[PDB]
């Protein structure tokens, strides 16, 4: 029922995601030079550096906004792949299904301990 302890195991997962070799194309954000029609397809670019960095200033509030802003890293990258054969796309593929895999018990138990809290 500790209500921070999210934070702690969002640190050691998204550490687990920077091991990964499938993150290296969403560890800093897509660049410009190497795809310059991006920004005409995303309108929201988001990163794992980028989320490592919002979480450690203190600017999530819960997991689930950690959650959505990972969420949209694949979401880009579904949205600006040529092809649902192509490499970045299936490497966020894999990414997605071991982050899910992670982060759903933290935010399981989130949101049992703000519930405990308002009993």
């Amino acid at each position: 029922y500790d209500i921070q302890a999210w934070k702690k195991q969002c640190e050691e997962l998204l550490n687990l995601i920077f091991q990964c070799e499938d993150s290296e194309p969403f560890r800093q954000p897509v660049d410009l030079l190497e795809y310059p029609d991006y920004r005409d397809i995303i309108d929201t670019p988001m990163d794992f550096a980028t989320v490592r960095e919002t979480l450690e200033a203190g600017n999530y509030e819960s997991p689930m906004e950690l959650c959505k802003d990972v969420r949209l890293i694949f979401s880009n990258s579904k949205a600006y792949t040529p092809s649902k054969r192509s490499r970045i796309y299936s490497m966020s593929l894999r990414l997605s299904a071991f982050f899910e895999e992670h982060i759903s018990s933290v935010l399981s138990d989130y949101k049992s301990a703000l519930r405990f809290h308002k009993r």
